[PDB]
């Protein structure tokens, strides 16, 4: 290993310079078997990677883990072996009435209610994706004949509490979510997810780009398609 | 009037849905000149206030003032008169030494140095363009030639400390403000203005559709504005289509 | 100009060292011609400014266009060509049932709902009128026969938000100033304006003065939609120069 | 009592409405016999109180104790037995380098770094004197010969690390206040002291009047401490005669 | 003196190293006579001080006022004097509805609601309780046959509206603290007092071990204030386990 | 499953009320064959759990993954299924000189660098662990010979720019983070991780208890980048809780 979590070399990447960083370790071999060649490189901890190539060149596939401390850990050690652009591709819950289950959100910037963002730079800050990573997600979602959902995303460092659920043990939530989720449908949030305001943080202080997918598997006012999507933006993007 | 600042009723904007929102209320009739049938239809304070045509459709130009509390006056009145879209052209200073004098920006987003956006909502939330307008805005540049940076803006309450500038009557800068522009330079952002926090938070909040393009008129670290002026009523344009 | 943004040299201020600053530019020349030898300066963005004389002596009146932003600059390049006392004279919204339209209000100090103050000194910092000003402004009142309204104002970075206007296109407030004004008012704070948390955050922090007077044009018990002033911030200019 | 930490009856003040609230309990008697017919009326805690006249109306003089938390103690009970106006007279550490020891200092507003105030009211609220009380201190001290400082104070929930003080134990302060006094000082701000932040704030926002004068006992540009070289018009004088005037 | 408040000198304390820091002045002298060969120091201000001998080892006795202003000038000023060592008693409101009149509380860790504790540290930092001083608290609590309460403490600059008193003479609390008692008692929180959160964070931060017991005066689930209704207290003495906790810290 | 994330039911738990929570996905087999009739629950994402018995009473050994947002939910769904006492074994960098690489640091209560304990409680709240199993840990170290480092933790959001890390891509830390190494040194912090803060104040907060003890692999005051003395004592600990 050359980093000290993912168990990787720069030699195993192959000169990869972009990165798919699905959410969880077990959807890396078949997003990664999309493309040519789909090799395995190492499993420790939540970081599950995959060498693959799209249409000639290295791409390397890496979990995250659920949460900004675990992506953190992945996105810089990625970029010390020379990686450069992250694409998430993810699961969500819609909070629009107008976002069906299936649809597909493609996030142009988050609410950080994460702690992970604030350690590359303070609240003012805004969490925001790479502009010509968004306009590759969206013109593979097009190719699709997927008309994506793009706008804001609620980035939540927890599943419960800060996407104001109530199916609890103890049924609370503290004060400051408390009404929370009707804050944001009123401001047009679109979704809640997990990774996203750190992912975006992250690589604009960092000079990195990074952009997020994410099919919608809930609503909560009431996914092949967004692994194609992804793969085909990756290709765009190293055409 | 309909409306307590801007002295407009609805019936004035003949259906214009968009405005172009320059900050200074002598650029109005300029910018309203370079459409079709230019006509005034009110001045009050610093906003001033034309209807001009685009390929047709009516468009609104409104001054705003300089910055985020008299923006959010203007935007909001206009709202209330049925516009849906606020572009924002001007002039701006650069921070990184790579955005030449004459180069464009396309503002993605914004650093919140600013008040009004927190009226709007808390400081989590993102000061974030609408994506459809910044792509026409950035198509816009292309049409002329013009490669835009586009990125990340410091958008600040103020034209001196906030911008960290030292060239005032004490020379003195708040603990807040000391060494941030290396902070923001580090970051990656491109340059300072005073208006695009409020404006970005204000109408992705309620629902209508922003974006913010300037003219690099001096960089920090070292034509133009008839460009960017000539940029934004192209972007507007594109998206009345 | 000596300076970026007012179009304005020293030598146009015939040694000025007081400005009145309205928030309106088309209230400065009417200012200025309740004085003698009322002389157009300069007109630049929401910054229109005139020279006049009071008792012999030069004043300045220039507009600082509405909010903290624009209010800032002005003050910055005045005090660059040697102001060092600023009085403010504006209109306001009162949110006390027992203030009536067409009455003054003589602003002490100001909760700070702006964000220019912060570029100035971090929030604990009063926002706090000049003492000497503010005692001109209270006796100019007590001349003319009126009562000053001595307190505090909330002065708000927004006109509809985050004065919880609700008659706006969408019908909501942000959490933050949800049930805001009810606050203020069981605070006993007088009124809603635009400008004196950052003017007088600015004054205080950078060794100037400053103080405020507006009347009264709406009372927001009763609705949120909408001279005296003019005459009194005059009046006390001239106390304040004799 | 009908107050629970004062150990005072309504019936005890004789109609007083104005308390002079010095922050020692043993400067409270002293203050006291400054005016007429001074009367013990309870000590308990740090709160020690007593009644006087001054130009024949009642005066209350009850001692805060140190700091914000046991100040608004004592104003919150003082209230509850008809009191509506609260003059501190305290001692203070200048940090301008020519705002003498022995000079007074009249408070107008204050930098808020107490805890205490923010029970009252949320940070963007000035801490500020009411205007007819700090003008009866100035009125006070001009009668006296003196022309006191008027200015912003800063007021802090510690003696120690909170002033900048830094001949301590461990000699460190905290990021946040270090730096501090500086920061103040560049934006014109007098002294330190330790109540008048809370009680402005707690003042203003229930509807009571409030005023701070106090005597500087050390300049911080030369002293963390006064010992016997520092230098040698008192403000509970001129607290006395405010008070007459307040209530003529 | 050798200190700037409290009017005491080094040899004054006989080389003591553990002070009993009780809020009230007036229960200095009570304490100090639970030990050997009881002494007046001094008094000055909010601050009486006493010396007694607990087993033949010289212990301070000093009252440090209410709240954390005052007691953060007693913590400091004794440490000058080479006191390391810092137990508190106290009287404190029940917010749970069980933990009657007359119990008593060791406060492990405490809601920071007070000002003071920011001169030391940030907000994030824990305002925790010495580990083997509140140890030495819960064994003097169970010698004496008295299972205490054992948990987090919201330490308030206030008494009355940030302990979300209304019986007040406006009879309002700000918008912060309209609502908190009934968030503190979801939370689990026992009681409210009024210097553990100052005494916690400057000790933790300084190097100094701190510990905190108060007897319970009034269940606010029950009254906002004690009256003569109010439940009597008991031979349970947070006095009593004070003094019995310093004995097993020194010997 | 009756749960969302974990794959469990409460049936499988065999009426188990206390949870061993590592960080690693592959240390939860290893630690549950420390104890008797070690048993496969359930894998998914990093979520991996084992029931085991220790001295006889039912425990369940489940990863929570790095960081709060992974902690917290394994740490509810865990609950629904009647777990109520939560002991972390975990691995730390020390940041005091005097601590050495395979110490053991016990977690009295944490400095909250993290996001997720403000989902549960406002920054005020102290993020401190439970008195008696706090207690238990240090008796556990105290028979194995071992004296525990009882005190404060960082518990910190990210690995690199939140523990002062700069040997990094950018070698940059953000001002917030500029410095605070020495200043949680002055203030006589021991260690960084990247768990407690959630941990301890959502469990304060719901009513459960929990506790936390990690061996050191780094010392800070040296360098930046570095069970089974710590899977010991937190299995003896969990022993002491059950009898
Ligand atoms: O309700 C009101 C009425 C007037 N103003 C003042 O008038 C201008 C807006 O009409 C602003 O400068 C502000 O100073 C208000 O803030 N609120």
């Amino acid at each position: 290993a050359d980093v000290f979590h993912l168990g990787l070399t720069k030699a195993m990447l192959d000169g990869a310079t972009l990165a798919i960083v699905p959410g969880d370790p077990e959807r890396v071999k078949r997003i990664a078997e999309l493309m040519d060649n789909a090799t395995f490189l190492a499993s420790h901890r939540e970081y599950t990677s995959y060498l693959a190539y799209a249409d000639g060149k290295p791409v390397v596939i890496c979990s995250t883990g659920i949460g900004g401390p675990s992506t953190s850990i992945a996105v810089e050690e990625l970029a010390q072996l020379g990686v450069n652009t992250f694409l998430r591709v993810g699961t969500t819950g819609a909070i629009q009435p107008h976002v069906n289950v299936g649809d597909v959100i493609v996030t142009q910037a988050s609410v950080r209610l994460d702690g992970a963002s604030l350690h590359f730079a303070p609240m003012e800050f805004p969490a925001v994706a790479n502009f010509e990573c968004t306009t590759a997600m969206v013109a593979a979602c097009r190719d699709a004949g997927v008309e994506p959902h793009i706008g804001v995303t609620a980035s939540s460092d927890t599943f419960y509490p800060g996407q104001e659920r109530y199916d609890t043990v103890t049924g609370r939530v503290t004060r400051r979510f408390a009404g929370s989720m009707k804050e944001w449908q009123d401001m047009g949030v679109l979704n809640y997810e997990m990774e996203s305001a750190t992912l975006f943080t992250m690589c604009a202080t960092q000079g990195w780009r990074a952009a997020c997918v994410a099919g919608v598997i809930v609503n909560r006012t009431q996914e092949v398609s967004a692994v194609s999507i992804v793969v085909a933006a990756a290709k765009k993007l190293l055409a």
